[PDB]
């Protein structure tokens, strides 16, 4: 929930389904949920120091 006036209304998140809002006033920030896998290489010594 995001109004104009308010900021981002940290407070409420709102679930899957049709919802009311006030057009320019307030504009819906649509996140996802969903698990996604991500890779990361990364060098590295080890206490050998290799």
């Amino acid at each position: 929930f995001f109004n104009r006036i308010g900021g981002v209304q940290q407070d409420t998140i709102l679930a899957e389904g049709l919802h009311f809002r006030i057009p320019w006033f307030q504009y819906p920030i649509i996140y996802d949920i969903r698990a996604r896998p991500r890779k990361i290489s990364s060098p590295t010594g080890s206490k050998d120091l290799q």
